[PDB]
DNA sequence: TTCCTATTGCGCAATCCAGTT
DNA sequence: AAACTGGATTGCGCAATAGGA
């Protein structure tokens, strides 16, 4: 069955392989919502600075 | 010489291994990041709805 | 138990990158 | 400039071992 190892290296180094590029692709994604959630936020802060300009203006 | 190779090894094999680590690392670092960053962004929304009404009614 | 794949840590070699001689 | 260092990164296979029919 020595003749199995090979076979099954080369079954496995492609489960590999595969596995790993899965991941990489896995962080990408994630990666990427970073850039969103980052968006999102700055969009937020900058709003709620404005919306307190106003009231600062408003009341003050 | 010989062990001049395997010394230059050895000291790969940490670079790798540090490296390696350090990529671990980053990699949650995010995920943590993209946590903070879902909860941040949410209560970031309430607050823009909250400041909001409270010009809606300090307006008229 | 029994097979397969999936996931992980690890080492080799080739590069890549800077700061050097 | 042009080869030269020496760590950092990265593609790649190996082996152990987690998982889930």
């Amino acid at each position: 069955n020595s003749n199995e190892y090979r076979v099954r290296r080369e079954r496995n180094n492609i489960a590999v392989r595969k596995s790993r590029d899965k991941a990489k692709q896995r962080n990408v994604e994630t990666q990427q919502k970073v850039l969103e959630l980052t968006s999102d936020n700055d969009r937020l802060r900058k709003r709620v600075e404005q919306l307190s300009r106003e009231l600062d203006t408003l009341r003050g």
